[PDB]
């Protein structure tokens, strides 16, 4: 049944609960981003309003096939009024068009469902700073100390540089970067844009890319692989075999891949800084399996957490276990008697 993690206490509204058939006593349902743990359950043949952000809205249309009438788009930043309760959608700092949701309950209670996110210290000037909030709803997903991670620039330079001196030392290598959701893709973009090609990948893949409203897109993408020296492919074809296959394919243009994995984490990181990070190597194939997150790091979690103050905090990651929901509990009472709220 529904958990009561996804339940809007004094409303009708769910968040991202779209696989429990009709929740009972829920009139709205919003969904936060266009991943699949979060979109679970939606089709062309759901009949109830869903509230999310234009970018998610152009992917439940364009993918899912859901039906115009039942999707309500809501612009970023922007009190609105959704039956009869304020609503605010803030950037999550996740993938393209993840959102969290400010509610002003009629009561007066203010809550904050976070979605997915990564935290950042530019989220302590959005609408946030502007009142106090009751309930907070968290993305627990790294809440442990041992997960740090370098910021998303640094592994972006990583890349660029590791890619640019690959390819310059050899023109016949083929640069690969795997996917299999939305998210990640400065990785993919920062690559071609200083070897100067386009990233080339499959039509459904260029198709979600098109929903994206991402700037001059036309100019970065395609969908004709011999003419790109970047290309895209599952995330799961990102191994040997699945490799040297495509590199049959690609009929002697290439002699050499050097493919990315962009990981979460990896235990590579309570050891290793980035700078020191190296490639799997078979033959004339290297893999780099490299750190960039899009969920908070265990830090930038803290920090946000012990900013905004929160009356009460419930997770929406790690739930399932006593064991995790001990741990994260004990991390929150630290948090709060370091700061004093
Ligand atoms: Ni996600």
């Amino acid at each position: 049944t529904c958990p009561f993690y996804k339940k809007i206490p004094g409303t009708g509204f769910t968040v991202d609960a779209f696989q429990y058939g009709v929740v009972e006593g829920c009139t709205a349902y919003f969904l936060t981003h266009f991943h699949s743990d979060h979109y679970a359950g939606l089709s062309k043949h759901f009949t109830f309003p869903v509230y999310c952000s234009e970018i998610t809205g152009n992917l439940l249309k364009n993918k899912l096939h859901v039906q115009e009438q039942y999707i309500h788009p809501l612009p970023l930043d922007t009190e609105c009024i959704v039956n009869g309760v304020k609503v605010v959608l803030l950037d999550a700092n996740h993938c393209p068009g993840a959102v969290m949701i400010l509610f002003y309950l009629p009561n007066g209670t203010v809550i904050l469902h976070t979605g997915d996110f990564r935290a950042d210290p530019s989220m302590e000037r959005s609408l946030l700073a502007d009142q106090k909030v009751h309930m907070l709803y968290l993305d627990t997903t790294y809440c442990s100390p041992e997960y740090t991670f370098p910021s998303q620039q640094e592994v972006i330079r990583f890349a660029i540089n590791t890619a640019f001196e690959a390819v310059t030392l050899n023109p016949h290598a083929l640069v690969v970067c795997g996917t299999y959701s939305i998210g990640k893709e400065k990785v993919f973009l920062a690559i071609a844009d200083v070897l100067g090609s386009k990233v080339g990948m499959s039509q459904e893949k260029y198709k979600t890319l098109q929903c994206l409203n991402i700037p001059e897109i036309n100019s970065l993408i395609t969908t004709d692989m011999c003419s790109s020296l970047v290309h895209l492919l599952p995330m799961m074809q990102i191994n040997f075999k699945g490799l040297q296959s495509h590199l049959k394919k690609c009929g002697g243009k290439y002699n050499q891949i050097l493919a990315f994995r962009p990981t979460g984490w990896t235990h590579s990181n309570k050891f290793t800084r980035i700078a020191d990070v190296i490639p799997q190597t078979k033959g004339n194939i290297s893999i780099y399996g490299i750190p960039y997150s899009e969920h908070s790091s265990y830090l930038e979690m803290k920090r946000f957490v012990q900013w905004l103050k929160p009356q009460k905090i419930i997770p929406t990651v790690n739930v399932g276990t006593w064991k995790s929901r001990s741990t994260m509990e004990k991390y929150f009472r630290e948090w709060k008697l370091e700061a004093g709220y």
